[PDB]
């Protein structure tokens, strides 16, 4: 029964970390930061073209455009599971990897401090 | 297996609330989108100014302006809270009311099903 309270905690922190990513593959629409991210801070690239492909992609899958056959309820089932599952970080096939290589690309991404800085 | 499947059931519907909300408080946007919410589909308000406009208070606090001073993992910490108790519906104060009169109202614009149509 405080591991209920531990579980609370950990369902806002991933809510923070979804809100973080959504910053994030936000920005990864900009040319700018496509480039940066693509080298390095000194040639040593945090992404590769197919990397950000990849985020690109899984993009589609957690922000889909407005499907008319869809009901409001019924447009992010798809895309909570994939924000779900990104954040278990499974070996489950998604786009054209495992949600295990997209989240260790996303740490990378965010433990590079690239969006603590600005450029 | 039921009780995990129970939890991960239950934390994915959570997060699909937030992702719907987050495309509902986008749309409160227009202008169209809001008068039509004004109106009812028959001169019953879905909304009242009073609503929208604690709707429009809201939205601010769970999609804050980037701030540089923060990091990034400390930008969302706040949002992700507000998000938290507007989901419990909790009677803590919040856009000088309470996240459960915010429940509510966010509960009536889903149950009205505007947003089951598209107008793009």
């Amino acid at each position: 029964r405080r591991e209920q309270l531990m579980r609370e905690e950990a369902e806002q922190k991933r809510l923070k970390t979804v809100l973080e990513l959504q910053y994030v593959l936000d920005k990864l629409g900009d040319d700018e930061v496509r480039t940066d991210l693509k080298q390095g801070l000194n040639g040593v690239p945090i992404l590769s073209e197919e990397e950000l492909s990849l985020l690109d992609e899984f993009y589609k899958l957690v922000d889909p455009e407005r499907d008319m056959s869809l009901r409001l309820n019924e447009q992010y089932e798809h895309a909570s599971i994939h924000l779900w599952d990104l954040l278990e970080g499974k070996e489950k096939p998604v786009c054209g990897t495992t949600y295990k290589v997209l989240k260790e690309i996303v740490e990378r991404v965010f433990q590079s401090n690239y969006f603590d800085s600005t450029h």
